[PDB]
């Protein structure tokens, strides 16, 4: 109940929120159907429109009007944003030559220069080069500030997961907002885009820019905005909430615009149709710098112009029907469109089996247009998998495409040409950002990056404490002429041993056998060399990892490779080892097939053992070191250490096989040389971090070698290819991937086929950032290298993404 009998009289889209049952004046008071009984008449005037004429100037001030054009109308704040040309002979901002902003010029009483963020819905990245010609002002605004050719959004491609995201720094997966469309299983609630749950405080976690502000006494205006508020109020409020003495005045503010998703969906991303709202939007920003202008704002203001995700083609007879595949359709429950969520129809039901659902979804016609996951096993960089309100079962669409139950849900529910959603390094799901104002940089161009990290940026502009969030504090340190977050390296926590030669052959009992009894003071030196680290420059070139937790390991040195070697886990951390352009690739010989060989510096109890393989009859071994590039025939004999060898499906061993033998050499010839650490992931429960020793649900049989979830690599080479990975002066280059180690290929409908079919497909799908590699080993990468801190962790969020 509101008792809409209260009055907005000087109240007019107010700041603080007004409880029950008092009616409201807020900005968002019509989506609650709160507003007093007199917020139109008081609060949306449209009298005489937008814009001032020449025979307004100077007129009688009347109060009825949408702005005015009288000669008080500055010292009120409250002009239309187009005055001062009309009137007193002045430019449109847009018009104007763009001038560095080398220092802010702000009013007296403005203690920082204000943060406006103007969010664009459906803001397609391609949209800025491509609809140029028709957007003046924010073409202005992308050449003279600091622009990104696109931002990434986060999965799913949807609006209030990444309008949330922006706000919190947070993947879905831990802010709470997972779709536009939920059911949380613990609250046994419902969450939709239309209607009244969505309000419970209950769904959002995390904590948003506005409650950050607020909380270090910094002003927020109010971000959201009722749909039925025209644009240019929302413009007029925020002028005039700029207007305000200095002591009420908010520091922060955001515009959203519907536009142009609105239309997107309706004619598709490039659809004729789409110009005009192209237009509308670049005219709202013009309406905005003018008025900014006009308060002497323009050069004190810092401005993002920031969208949320892309928009691509989606019409309805590209939809994939579950009751083409599964007998019990009836049985479900399917989220739909461009992903599905499956889960039990009714939770009273004993013949609801997931295994059976994901089988008969599986490769089943030969041009399908979606893949069935379990959530676990979704590619890492999605993050998609850690919250009670994300389904078990998961279904990838193909960009283009739908999945929906039955038919009849798509007629008895074509309706539109464009829809968003899907896996978010599509490239018609990436989006646009631009920063422009005194504290961004001037005409710079900058890599895309992930819209996870503008949190932080967004804290530094308004000199607050970001929350914890899912940035890489300083990774976009280049976008900023100031306010720069320094930060320092983690400290390490485990120092390693070094161990030397302590154990006899006869103190293993491992059950392995090498045929490697062949065999001069020359070599010998030579090879003791290798063993205390002599080659070790090569092939560790940043620096040893740091281990940033409490455990027990050893570095272990080899001619061709390098290792940090766990106690715990029985296998290594991390293996380093690079490989030069000119480097030769060999079989395993005849005689050394089978061949593990047990490491005299590492003792019996912490080392594995061949007969845990022998006896489990799933599980087989590989190396993390690669026997094809050893760099001599004696070499190769460290290559089937004990220490080396890590435990593989067969399954598996296919994938991890034709990476050593084949793809790294191809990265070598390519790269000129690489660099490549590679590694297993323990990640039983999907948090995305580390597990800890007893989090570990597999071991091989009999034994206590856990089994990893997921192997790494990071592969390193010269961001200038005319020079060798080994001999680099400048920048680098770098891709990783986290491959999931299953025991079938079944993600691979082709895998029946030879490696050279599918496998670079799969480790594409893959791909990482070295920073998702950090959080799920406690390493910490690139501790001496001779670039600056803040390159570095950019280095680390970049994403290799194998888009065109
Ligand atoms: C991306 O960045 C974010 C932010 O930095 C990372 O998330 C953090 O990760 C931490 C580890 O997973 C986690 O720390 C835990 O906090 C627990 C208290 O949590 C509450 O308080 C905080 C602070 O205000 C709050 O933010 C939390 O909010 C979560 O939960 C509510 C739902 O109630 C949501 O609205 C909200 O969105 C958020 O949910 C997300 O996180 C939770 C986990 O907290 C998930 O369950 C959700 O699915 C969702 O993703 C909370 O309200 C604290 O209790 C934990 O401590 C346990 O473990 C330690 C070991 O050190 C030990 O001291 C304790 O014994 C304790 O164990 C006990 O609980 C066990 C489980 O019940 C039980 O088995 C034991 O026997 C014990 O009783 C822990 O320190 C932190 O909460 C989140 N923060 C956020 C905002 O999510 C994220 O990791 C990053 N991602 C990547 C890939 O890097
Ligand atoms: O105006 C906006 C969006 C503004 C915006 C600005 C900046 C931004 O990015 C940044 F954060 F980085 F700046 C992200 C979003 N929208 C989109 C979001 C929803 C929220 N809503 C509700 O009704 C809310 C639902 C949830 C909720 N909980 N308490 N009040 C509310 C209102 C209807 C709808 C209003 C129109
Ligand atoms: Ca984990
Ligand atoms: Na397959
Ligand atoms: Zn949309």
């Amino acid at each position: 109940w509101t008792a809409t009998s209260g009055s907005c009289k000087g109240r007019c889209f107010e700041l603080q929120e007004v409880g029950p049952p008092d009616c409201r004046c807020d900005n968002l008071c019509k989506s609650y159907s709160s507003c007093c009984h007199d917020f139109d008449e008081l609060c949306l005037k449209t009298a005489r429109g937008w814009e001032c004429t020449k025979d307004r100037c100077g007129e009688v001030r009347n109060e009825e009007n949408a702005c005015h054009c009288s000669e008080d109308c500055l010292s009120r704040g409250d002009c239309c944003t187009n005055y001062q040309v009309v009137c007193k002979g002045e430019s449109h901002w847009v018009d104007d030559d763009c001038e560095e902003i080398k220092v802010p010029e702000c009013p007296a009483g403005f203690v920082r220069p204000p943060l406006i963020i103007f969010s664009v819905d459906g803001f397609r990245a391609s949209y800025m080069k491509k609809g140029s010609k028709v957007m003046p002002n924010i073409e202005k605004l992308r050449s003279c500030g600091t622009h990104a050719p696109y931002m990434r959004p986060v999965y799913p491609t949807k609006t209030f997961p990444n309008l949330y995201t922006l706000a919190t720094g947070l993947y879905p997966e831990s802010h709470g907002i997972v779709g536009n469309s939920m059911y949380d299983p613990v609250f046994d609630a419902s969450f939709h885009l239309r209607g009244r749950e969505k309000f419970n405080h209950r769904w959002w976690g995390g904590q948003p820019l506005w409650i950050t502000a607020t909380k270090q006494g910094v002003r927020a205006g109010t971000f959201f905005w009722s749909v039925s508020i025209p644009h240019e109020r929302r413009i007029l409020t925020i002028l005039q909430w700029l207007s305000l003495p200095d002591n009420e005045r908010p520091s922060v503010y955001a515009f959203y615009s519907e536009q142009p998703d609105f239309s997107g969906h309706k004619y598709g991303p490039f659809g004729p149709e789409m110009t005009n709202p192209l237009r509308e939007i670049d005219k709202t920003v013009g309406q905005l710098m003018d008025g900014l202008k006009q308060l002497r704002l323009h050069r004190c203001v810092n401005v993002i112009f920031v969208g949320d995700h892309g928009m691509e083609d989606v019409t309805c007879d590209r939809t994939e029907f579950l009751s083409n595949y599964l007998t019990n359709v009836d049985d479900i429950t399917l989220v739909p469109g461009t992903l599905g969520r499956i889960r039990a129809k009714s939770i009273n039901n004993s013949k609801y089996d997931p295994k059976t659902i994901i089988a008969a979804l599986t490769c089943k016609k030969p041009d399908q247009h979606f893949k069935p996951y379990m959530k676990q096993h979704l590619p890492k960089r999605l993050h998609y998998a850690n919250n009670r309100r994300i389904e078990d079962i998961h279904l990838l669409v193909d960009r283009r495409w739908h999945v929906a139950r039955k038919p009849l849900d798509v007629y008895k529910k074509c309706f539109f040409q464009g829809d968003h959603g899907f896996d978010n390094k599509v490239n018609s799901m990436q989006t646009v950002f631009v920063g422009y104002g005194p504290t961004f940089k001037y005409r710079t161009k900058v890599p895309p990056f992930e819209n996870i990290e503008l949190y932080n940026v967004m804290c530094d502009l308004l000199g607050l404490k970001p929350a914890p969030n899912n940035g890489t504090h300083g990774s976009l340190n280049h976008l900023l002429r100031t306010n720069t977050f320094r930060p320092t390296m983690p400290d390490e926590v485990s120092r390693p041993n070094y161990p030397g030669i302590m154990y006899l052959q006869s103190e293993f009992d491992l059950g392995c056998t090498c045929d490697d009894k062949v065999e001069n003071k020359l070599e010998e030196l030579n090879k003791r060399l290798h063993t205390k680290g002599s080659t070790k420059e090569r092939h560790l070139l940043y620096g040893r990892p740091a281990v940033l937790y409490r455990t027990s390991y050893d570095i272990l040195y080899h001619t061709d490779f390098e290792s940090g070697y766990s106690e715990i886990f029985l296998m290594p951390l991390w293996t380093s080892y690079t490989i030069s352009k000119q480097a030769e690739v060999s079989s395993i010989p005849e005689h050394l097939t089978n061949c593990v060989r047990p490491d005299v510096r590492v003792s019996p109890g912490f080392s594995q053992n061949c007969l845990a393989y022998k006896n489990d009859k799933q599980m087989s071994y590989g190396f993390l070191f690669p026997p094809y590039l050893s760099s001599s025939p004696e070499a190769k004999y460290d290559a089937f250490l004990v220490t080396n060898m890590v435990p593989m499906y067969p399954a598996f061993k296919r994938v991890w096989a034709y990476f050593q033998r084949v793809l790294v050499k191809k990265y070598a010839s390519e790269r000129n040389g690489v660099n490549v650490i590679s590694g297993p992931i323990f990640d039983y429960n999907y948090d995305g971090l580390r597990d800890t020793e007893d989090e570990i649900k597999q071991y091989v049989e009999g034994s206590s070698i856990p089994v990893p979830t997921h192997y790494y690599s990071i592969i390193t080479s010269c961001l200038d290819f005319t020079q060798p990975a080994d001999k680099c002066d400048g920048p680098l280059s770098v891709s990783s991937f986290i491959l999931p180690h299953r025991p079938d290929n079944d993600e691979s409908c082709n895998s029946s086929e030879d490696e050279s079919k599918w496998v670079e497909e799969l480790m594409k799908m893959h791909t990482a950032r070295v920073r998702d590699i950090e959080h799920l080993t406690g390493l910490d990468f690139y501790r001496k290298t001779s670039r600056s801190y803040s390159e570095i962790l950019t280095l680390k969020t970049y994403l290799h993404t194998y888009e065109s």
